[PDB]
């Protein structure tokens, strides 16, 4: 039996629904042969009311270097980057929910990376399975991806449908723990931009750069606009799309009418839908946002890390699209 | 007397501190021949703790089109707008704190910036007089416009000069109420952008995309970098420029080395510096964010419009810049 | 016009319910040629969510001197005495809800209370008129006092009654905002000592001591007791009584078993029940805890001192009991 | 393998640390043989941010005579003791970290604690192994005790010796979690003295009343009286002392000048000193409040129970002191 020594970044949605999930699993990890025990919780305030003990709160400096891994939900860039790179330094493991931090700071975190150090499942639809699906899409070529991805931006559309106004399903995702602190990432397409680049990076191009996607939101559509592509026989969802245009791949974030019957329009949760050579077409559906859901994914890693397996490696090599591809139409 | 019936979107930091500012305050407003009256106020959490009264809160968006104002301090864009929207296409200003709802949202909110019929004297420098101070400033022609905007940056780069971290100033700007809801807009520079792009529109060009700002922000300081600095009688301090440049006003937002000597080096707050013809070199300054500060700047925009005076106006035309110019050197 | 500068001590329950009282009702106060400003509210922790805007909070050390009023609801006895007694020195008047401050730091206040510089009606069955009453029953002279005096143990006892309880009772009555922190003065009788003892002062005798109050509580008592009393026809109240033995005035707070039409037994609330000489048996009742029911009895002692009365003056001789009484019998 | 059930009275500073605690730590409960199982956790506010599963918080009394242990840690005297009662009576042991309960509650609990069914390490100097310490000198006649019990009165009175005012240092020792709701329980002695109640009815007289402990508190102590001590080689602490008088047994709490190099004024943390007969002068320290240690307390018992052991029973029989004693000097 031996101690999982955890330094954790990060106390809140995310934060605190791993720091409870992780204690309650103990015994699952002990048919691991561990025992979890966290050195600390990095948080901003420590006496906001929050769902971990106040004494495991920690403000900086909070050392890393005696843990055995590294998780991090701080969000934003900057702030995470310059407290995890002692970490990876030392070969400490990074389990991370920051999608934006792994889009925008490639340069210094894809050597890492590629040294099996960084686990993300849950920066890409929480703890669904996004990452470990596409990896196992490496058995074929990529013919095309298209995801709903960003939680928030879906369950605003889906209230709009119902004919519910904009503020209010906002309001309702706020209030649900999916939303970024800045809603713009979200409503605008960024955080969606965030991970279909780490999509990207995994599967046909470890250097895609993040600004190379295209991406808009969802700012002019509403339930008016929404109820008239219903009665089209059509959905309207922001898409992140993956695809070959010219020999070369297109990264693009937008909203796009669906036929209501695809996969993506009847999306049990966020999804992602490929077609891939010679396996054809694969989808996977399920919650993208929320504290639970996110920290499933985080834990996931966690047991996949006790496995002996290394961390999501982008992909080995940058291939051309074998296909010409194109999304679906845009909204006027 | 009569109601003065006010809907107010928030009852944050901002928010809270104006309903209690104008409880407080509410005396004066008979003045006018009013009592103020507020119809509700929208917030997400309808159970925190909150020095406004329960009966009045509301957790779900609630009928603006009985209001004489509508009154906006909830944070981003297009939940505001669309909850604003209304009340102006009915002829009800809106008083609003909200500089990035400005700045983004243009393209719908300026016909009725143009109509007078928005306030918005406290979504820059807060209470501090800087957009009053601009419309007096536009009795000469710009030469250039230079400002410390951002309240929570500032404090950052003044507590690491005197030896604080980073992160100790940025935690104690947040508990004084300084910080966006995510603090990277604050110290990547955007949300000096967004003040600078309103700034732009008030002055030279009415359309002035936010876009076209270009930004950085305090990641690369040190307080190293801060102390070579001090060693070479500068200070270094994020400014948001708007200069003439081949023709055409540039925006930027970037780390600069001050003189130390300047006024925006030494001023006693946030501060904005101008060069304008004929008057020559003017300057404001004073506290740039804070509940109460920023209460001051709404209450003065509601007595502004109880004044007959109408909303901020934007330019009337674009105009090129009369002279080239440059902001002072990045870090 | 003129300012009325505040310092608050205390942003609790009662003392977060004053400060809104009181921006409410600005415009009464203009009435009296008044606008409102606090300098200030002295708590514990500011970072705690609370019904007061953060930047009006304060820590020690807070200067009152500027103060025109200052207003406590800080508890206990010996850290509000410390900071108000400078204030008291300077001339400036205190309006307080602390019973236990004035039962038990008599001997420092005494001589204030009788220069009219403390204004105490909150202190005793909240805003409900208790020591306004009295005041004018010195029109007489009394013949016996009983009173119902601790509201959370008259919740206690109510709910009980009805089947419930004792422990769900008493969390219900702190989630109401009802209970002292230490809840332990409330259920062993010892605030209904406290403010009983100010009864004692304020009409029979100016330096009636707190330690001559004999107090005992409710613990005893159970649905099964309470339901038993009232099919006898009687209802058990814990009951705070002033009584004439051997001419000397006695006080005892305890269970008793009152006729069940009694004035006390059928109390809507808080209740004061009085027999004097020559105006007969009078009665008062109204909430007795609960923060705007205390709010409101601050700000009637806040219109009081702007109408240019003194506050609470002790009764201006010690006189003994004309009558011989008794309280109601005590429970086996 | 078989379910340890476990029902909670509590979810705050102790409930939570010992609720997390058993999580953590449940690998070793494997040992004997069990799985720890919560059936509900007693709060008063079930919306509260807590690290305790929403679905296990009672925001009501619920059964709990299915359980196989009850922990306690809500604090007060009479709400606890009513819930407790009826699983005693059915003979489920109690665990509990609640001096006051003991102490003010004793007519009725004391059988359930002759008859081994009542664990409370942790009611005194949390998890420092205070009741062991004293079952252990129960091999010895006592002499003398004297302890410095209360930990945020020893935390406020070694933080003015270093200059913090009082104030700063109540104010940090409700942060870190120390004090009782009423803090004036800690500076006027009365937390003391309940721990103190309990200490002698463990040694020398099992029927020992509470309301025979003479306590003071802090009120009258400065930093300028505390650096006064220093100036003599003493330091002013918070004693507890239990002494024999006149062929009987006193308990007081008071403000006592100590010698500076005495343990107890030099102890790292709470400390508990005795002489006994013929053992001598033994002492324990560590620390005296605190989720974390007053959690390791409750789970030490939690092991102590499923060990086989009983909880901790009152002295056999009262008896008198068998020598004439006193506290050091007052302040
Ligand atoms: N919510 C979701 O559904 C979800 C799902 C997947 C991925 N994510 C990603 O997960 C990350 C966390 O999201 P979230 O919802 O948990 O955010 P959150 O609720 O805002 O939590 C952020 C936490 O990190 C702390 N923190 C942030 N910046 C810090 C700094 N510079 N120094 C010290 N402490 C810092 C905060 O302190 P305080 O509590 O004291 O402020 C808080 O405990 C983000 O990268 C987000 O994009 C979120
Ligand atoms: N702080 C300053 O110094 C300052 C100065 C000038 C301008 N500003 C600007 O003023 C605005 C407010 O800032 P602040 O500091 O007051 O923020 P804040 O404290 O976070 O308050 C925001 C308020 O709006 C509510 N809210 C947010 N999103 C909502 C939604 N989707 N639906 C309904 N209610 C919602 C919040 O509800 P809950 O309270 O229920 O969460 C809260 O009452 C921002 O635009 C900021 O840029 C700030
Ligand atoms: N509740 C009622 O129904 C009621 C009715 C009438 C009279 N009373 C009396 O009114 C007084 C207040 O009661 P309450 O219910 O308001 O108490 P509460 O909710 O506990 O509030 C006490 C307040 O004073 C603060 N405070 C306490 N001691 C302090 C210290 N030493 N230094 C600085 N700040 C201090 C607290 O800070 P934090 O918030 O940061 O801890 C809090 O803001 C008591 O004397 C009580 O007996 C109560
Ligand atoms: N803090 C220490 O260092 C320490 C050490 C040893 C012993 N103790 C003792 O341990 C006990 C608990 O102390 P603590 O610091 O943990 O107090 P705490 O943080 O105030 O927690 C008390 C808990 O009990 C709940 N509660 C209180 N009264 C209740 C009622 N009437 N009904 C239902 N739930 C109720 C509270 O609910 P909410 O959370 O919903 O309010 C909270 O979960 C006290 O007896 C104290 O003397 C404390
Ligand atoms: N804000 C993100 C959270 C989950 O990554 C979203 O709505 O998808
Ligand atoms: N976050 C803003 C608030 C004031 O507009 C700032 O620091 O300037
Ligand atoms: N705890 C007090 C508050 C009101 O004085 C009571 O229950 O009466
Ligand atoms: N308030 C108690 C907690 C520990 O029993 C103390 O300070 O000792
Ligand atoms: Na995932
Ligand atoms: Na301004
Ligand atoms: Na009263
Ligand atoms: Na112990």
């Amino acid at each position: 039996m031996e101690a999982l020594k955890i330094a954790l970044l990060g106390g809140g949605t995310v934060g605190s629904a791993f720091y409870n999930l992780v204690l309650e699993r103990a015994e699952e990890l002990s048919a691991f042969g561990v025992v979890p025990r966290f050195l600390g919780v990095l948080v901003r305030d420590p006496r906001k009311p929050r769902a971990i003990p106040q004494e495991l709160l920690r403000a900086e400096p909070f050392d890393l270097l005696e843990a055995d891994l590294v998780v991090e939900a701080m969000g934003g860039v900057e702030a995470p980057l310059r407290l995890v790179l002692p970490a990876l330094e030392a070969g400490i493991p990074l389990i991370t929910a920051n999608k934006a931090l792994l889009a925008e700071a490639w340069e210094s975190l894809r050597p890492f990376a590629e040294e099996g150090l960084i686990y993300h499942e849950a920066s890409v639809m929480a703890g669904t399975p996004a990452l470990s699906f596409l990896e196992t899409l490496r058995g074929s070529e990529l013919l095309e991806l298209h995801g709903i991805l960003n939680g928030t931006t879906l369950y605003i559309l889906q209230e709009m449908e119902k004919g519910r106004t904009y503020a209010e399903a906002l309001l309702e995702a706020q209030r649900l723990g999916y939303a970024e602190a800045d809603p713009t990432l979200d409503v605008e397409g960024i955080d969606a931009a965030h991970k279909l680049t780490l999509l990207a990076r995994l599967l046909v191009d470890p250097g895609f750069p993040f600004a190379e996607v295209e991406a808009q939101g969802i700012a002019r559509l509403t339930p008016e606009v929404l109820q008239k592509a219903e009665a089209r026989g059509e959905r309207v969802r922001l898409v992140a799309s993956l695809f070959g245009e010219g020999g070369r791949w297109r990264a693009a974030v937008a909203p796009r009418r669906l036929p209501q019957d695809h996969p993506l329009a009847r999306a049990r949760g966020n999804a992602l839908w490929v077609r891939a050579r010679p396996l054809g077409e694969a989808f996977v559906t399920g919650p993208g946002a929320g504290g639970g859901a996110t920290a499933s994914g985080l834990f996931a890693d966690l047991l996949r890390f006790l496995s002996g397996a290394p961390g999501h490696l982008p992909a080995p090599r940058a291939r051309p699209p074998l296909e010409e591809g194109s999304p679906w139409p845009g909204v006027e």
